[PDB]
């Protein structure tokens, strides 16, 4: 699991769950490669969201679905979506985690590299 | 003003109105003595809330209800208070912005101690 | 209409000099350029765009974090630092983007006046 | 374990390692006790800091001591010190962990409740 998350959700103060993200990977030409898909589970957390086959360096984008998450708890957010871009570098089982800390007008992207 | 404010709901996406807070500065015993009060206007902030000559260098407490200004909200919170403690230096006309982004259960505490960077 | 505040969260003082581009959606999903800056140091812009050149949309800001944290001697984490809103400016109603930096974390919050 | 801490360094990108802290318990009369002192492990968590018998309800303030971890780092911190105060409710076997994000000039407390 070289790429974990953790959402939290800031009003309720437990993590959110059914968050639906995505993971791309930029390309040679600039453009970007969707390479997984899933949804939190109720610890905020997605497992197994991409092996270490998957994820060789490079830079990659991973999208939350931010709003949907609060339309769905009947808040009208700010966001259209929470993007996270970076440059990975997983080569020695170098462990990714986005912390990502939400409410309606804000959030935190925080990164930890193990 | 030596010490500034600015609140920030961040469930609203406005700024925090009607917080009361308190201004405390450590005593030569180590206690707290209170210097001033406030409440924060709809802009999220405290004008004129201490003199330069209330504030000399020293531990410095900033204490926010932000109990009260989620249960008035109806939400329901989790932090008693909002605390920021800091070692004050006015010294050479340095003045402080404390910034404040409220959630019910999260708030960040950030000190801006110069209009401009360097 | 849209305004940022962009502080260092290291410095305890705003941001300068951070370069930013605001893009408008279009009908078929893709991106329009409207406005391009650079964060003075206030850590804000003045005159970004106007009102006329703001109208009901979904708006992309995308702040040149990467370079500040360079330029500062820090190796950032995020490659870029990206906004992305539904803006409904309609009467009075002003947007500021405030942007709380640290090299490993950001914190994007809006601030909407009413009208 | 009902209070858990999680403290990350949002300079490095790392936990926190190494921060002290202290646990009281706000007395009858408006005053503190101290119920607990530690300091977090290499992943910015403290195990086993109270049990259960001694977290009944009632109001706690975990003091972190950010202000020497910033000056060990070698960098310049605002903060005297971190203080998170809240009114605990355990009951239901409801556990608390106290995250905590540090830079040199702002923190960020958040609480998760879970029922563990
Ligand atoms: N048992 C875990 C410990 C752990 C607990 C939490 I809770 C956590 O989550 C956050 C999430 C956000 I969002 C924050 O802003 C902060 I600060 C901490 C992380 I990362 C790690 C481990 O295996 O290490
Ligand atoms: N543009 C204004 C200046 C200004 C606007 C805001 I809004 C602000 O406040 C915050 C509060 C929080 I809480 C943050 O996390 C951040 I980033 C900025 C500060 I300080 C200064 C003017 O000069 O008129």
């Amino acid at each position: 699991c070289p790429l974990m998350v953790k959402i939290l959700d800031a009003v309720k103060g437990t993590p959110a769950g059914s968050v639906a993200l995505k993971v791309s990977q930029k390309t040679a030409d600039g453009g970007w490669t969707q390479i997984a898909t899933g949804v939190t589970d109720a610890t905020g957390e997605i497992h197994n969201l991409i092996t270490e086959q998957q994820f060789p360096a490079g830079v990659y984008r991973v999208e939350f679905d931010t709003k949907a998450y609060w339309t769905n708890q009947g808040s009208t957010p700010f966001h259209e979506v929470a993007e996270v871009v970076f440059d990975a570098h997983p080569e020695g089982h170098r462990h990714y985690t986005l912390a990502l800390l939400l409410s309606p007008f804000s959030y935190t992207t925080t990164a930890v590299v193990s």
